[PDB]
């Protein structure tokens, strides 16, 4: 039944958020990331493109609070998607983008890359939670918010998780970072040395196969230029570094 491989990309062609890759900036804000961004594409994916939404970042990330964690401080991806379900996401886009109800106030950085870019520095101050969106955008924030019908784990299984990503679009997880991944550049990864870093979460949007060693396909949310265009694959079916251990979703109600 499932393919070798699957990319949400391909199998969803007019929902371009599946395809972007975001900056969390100078902030722990993982957790927020990967949610808002699967929930993006499974908007678009649930409407057939006719909604196509930036999800705000910075609307979970400010205004969750202690149910989700401690903002930039770090955060509980499955409570993100509660909130989600409880009081909804407004639109915004990437920093100083003025796109949307409420744009990420964190400026990007350089994660671990050269570039024209300030380094990353540590886990910034939590934003306030403006509950008003940015002059001149028409709805209001109340209307503006997108909710979610539920919210769930998907078992530590390779197979369930596959056909929740095939069937209902991408998904949240979350894995272990040791030093050795943050030079990854291409190929699958596989933790080979160094020492752990602490945990991460990102967006798992499709698997493959790469020279016979088997992959999940991530966006990480360092920007485009780290990575393989801010995307990485990950040794998929023994749940690497955890990979497959806090996959997170949840399906959206209809605007
Ligand atoms: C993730 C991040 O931004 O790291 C990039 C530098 C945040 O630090 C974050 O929210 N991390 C974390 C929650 C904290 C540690 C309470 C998380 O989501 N960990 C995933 C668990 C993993 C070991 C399977």
């Amino acid at each position: 039944k499932l393919p070798a491989s699957f990319d949400a990309r391909e199998q969803w062609p007019q929902c371009p958020t599946i395809k972007e890759i975001r900056d969390q900036g100078s902030c722990g804000s993982c957790w927020a990331f990967g949610a808002v961004e699967a929930i993006s594409d499974r908007i678009c994916i649930h409407t057939n493109a006719h909604v196509s939404v930036e999800v705000s970042a910075e609307d979970l990330l400010t205004c969750c609070g202690s149910m989700c964690g401690d903002g930039c401080n770090g955060g509980y991806p499955a409570e993100a998607w509660n909130f989600w379900t409880r009081k909804g996401l407004v639109s915004g886009g990437l920093y100083e983008s003025h796109v949307g109800c409420r744009p990420y106030s964190i400026p990007p950085c350089e994660h671990h890359v050269n570039g024209s870019r300030p380094p990353c520095t540590g886990e910034g101050d939590t934003p306030k939670c403006s509950k008003i969106c940015e002059p001149g955008y028409s709805p209001t924030y109340k209307q503006d918010k997108h909710y979610g019908y539920n919210s769930y784990s998907v078992s530590n299984s390779e197979k369930d998780i596959m056909a929740e990503i095939y069937k209902n679009g991408p998904v949240e997880g979350a894995f272990s970072v040791y030093s050795d991944f943050l030079l990854y550049k291409s190929g699958v990864y596989q933790h080979v040395t160094g020492e752990m870093m602490g945990g991460h979460a990102i967006r798992i949007l499709g698997w493959g196969v790469e020279n016979g060693t088997p992959y999940w396909l991530v966006a990480n949310s360092w920007n485009t230029d780290w990575g393989d265009n801010g995307f990485f694959k990950i040794l998929r079916g023994q749940d690497h570094c955890g990979i497959e251990s806090e996959v997170v979703a949840g399906i959206p109600r209809t605007d």
